[PDB]
């Protein structure tokens, strides 16, 4: 008949390779099935033995150590493994990554924002909190995600990679702790500077020209709402505000600096993806192109729609606001 | 006993101090002259009372490992104390930077464990998976640092403005951080990139020789007298066997180096003074070259004697293998 929900219609694991796919549309029990079916089809279960059954505690584990705050919640985890895997696919990744990489990046993007608490390391550093403090000032959120994902696979039950040798694990934590700390946007100038310099003259061979490229790509995939159509990227902006506000306010409200790009009384939804689109997103799918020249009609594509699209958005904000002295 | 004698307020000023004299109380009442002294209880508005306060909590936090206890954190201190006055280094810094070099000194082995990095990664404890595997330790006694300056009754800083506490606090981060043996090559050769044409009016030339001055401070035994340094070589072996001992009863990797089988106090010795002391030293008095006499000096001598001692050492396994 109508089996249940958390068994995927061919149709499903047909349009989860896109990232096209409507990440609104399941509900956790659905996108754990989907993330599950993410570790078979890319061939991780096999080549790593993971034993199945542990791969289904992990992923509980895993969405129950996210929280539910507006935007940094299970669902982004989701987008993030989501177009990862959607990029694995449409990259031909198999071909130039080990399944060792694939794993990282996989996994990766699973964990990076494990236990987000709400507020980014300004907040953090800024009102010295418990993490600032832990962390030194140094990226304390992703070193905290980072920390938690790894808690997690230390217990046995939900160890995904219990029967991979030692020296594998250590290469594959290693990789994971870079990729998780490099999605801190602190960062984003000096990565995207590093990545553009190895862009002279690319080299898959070249270890280190890799693990910029997979810290590249697990950024494209941590900020990629707007690659998804309209429909889908739409509401992400208003769960975005809704926690930039929400730091915003307590930040404003225990007497402590406050960002103007997350200011209540200045950010409009236009002006928040505007920039954001035209200087951070673009540029840097613009030079993943290079390397992988199908990237441009799937991913800047809807870029520059989504640009133009918040740009006249925004003239019509500006002409209403004209109107109401004029 | 309560109170130092005129002789020992002169005598702390110098490398040449006996550190194992005193009592912990006495060591206290010693860093804390040292905080009258070097003018910063003056310069930062500290209160006499809360600089007493913190100091005795941060004693209460150093362990009773046979190393990495109160008593290095006060031979560090105390050195980098002899540091000022022999390199004469309140006309090349400002007070804020002495402050981070005392203060940085004191605490940058807070809560060691008795097991190092190499240790922490490989048995993946509680710390190295928390920060990482990156310099775990290093992270965690500044961490413990900050939390003892965050208690109010033991901030000495609770008069200094935000601004200042902000670049105190990134100073003393950095230094803590520096003290990591990993980072010895590195650190070393940013420096000498610098000292190629140093530059006192360059920030980042200044934050190198900083941590070059409490990385000297650190690893400081040998540069002291026979008399002083060489109770240390048995403490710091006492700590690495037992972790070895413990590295090897949970099936983990021992380096040879903390190996109770392979290691001697001399061998110990011969090469960290010749390819990690010395060197450090030697560029440290191309900026300071009345460094030479006072440090580069008895650390030759403790070379040269370790290799005699080396020599008879060798000369009884000649008398022992079958
Ligand atoms: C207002 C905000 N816009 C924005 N921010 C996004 C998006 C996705 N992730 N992020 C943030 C969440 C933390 C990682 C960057 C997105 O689609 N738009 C923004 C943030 C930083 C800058 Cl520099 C500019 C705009
Ligand atoms: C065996 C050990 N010798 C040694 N190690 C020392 C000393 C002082 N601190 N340290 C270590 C203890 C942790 C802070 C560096 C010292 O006087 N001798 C050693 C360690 C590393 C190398 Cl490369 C060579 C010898
Ligand atoms: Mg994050
Ligand atoms: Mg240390
Ligand atoms: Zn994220
Ligand atoms: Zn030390």
């Amino acid at each position: 008949p109508t089996y249940p929900k958390y068994l995927l219609s061919p149709e499903t694991i047909e349009a989860l390779r896109k990232p096209t796919f409507d990440v609104w549309l399941w509900e956790p029990n659905e996108m754990l099935s989907c993330l599950e079916h993410m570790y078979h089809d890319l061939g991780l279960v096999r080549d790593f033995s993971i034993n199945p059954v542990t791969l289904r505690r992990w992923l509980f584990c895993v969405h129950d150590n996210y929280r539910n705050n507006p935007f940094h919640n299970f669902r982004h985890c989701f987008c993030v493994a989501q177009m990862m895997y959607s990029m694995v696919w449409l990259c031909s990744l198999q071909e130039k990554f080990s399944q060792t990489d694939i794993l990282i990046l996989m996994t990766a993007a699973i964990c990076h924002d494990l236990d987000h608490p709400g507020y980014n390391n300004t907040y953090q550093i800024n009102a010295r909190t418990e993490l600032a403090v832990r962390y030194n000032d140094i990226s304390p959120l992703e070193n905290h995600h980072c920390a938690v994902a790894f808690q997690i696979l230390a217990e046995p039950e939900c160890n995904i990679f219990s029967n991979i040798p030692p020296d594998g694990f250590k290469q594959i934590r290693q990789g994971m702790i870079t990729l998780i700390l490099a999605t801190d946007m602190a960062r984003h100038a000096e990565i995207m500077d590093s990545f553009k310099e190895k862009m002279e003259n690319f080299d898959y061979s070249n270890e280190e020209h890799m693990t910029l490229l997979k810290m590249i790509l697990i950024k494209c995939c941590d900020i990629s709402n707007e690659v998804r159509p309209m429909e889908v990227a739409e509401p992400w902006v208003d769960c975005l505000l809704e926690e930039y506000f929400m730091q915003s306010d307590r930040e404003k409200s225990e007497g402590l600096p406050v960002a103007p790009f997350m200011d209540r009384d200045k950010v409009t939804k236009a002006t928040a993806q505007i920039g954001f689109i035209k200087f951070v997103l673009i540029p840097m799918f613009e030079t993943v192109t290079k390397l992988f020249p199908m990237v441009e009609e799937i991913m800047l594509q809807p870029l520059w729609e989504s640009r133009d699209r918040y740009e006249e958005l925004k003239r019509i904000d500006d002409a209403m606001k004209e109107l109401q002295k004029k």
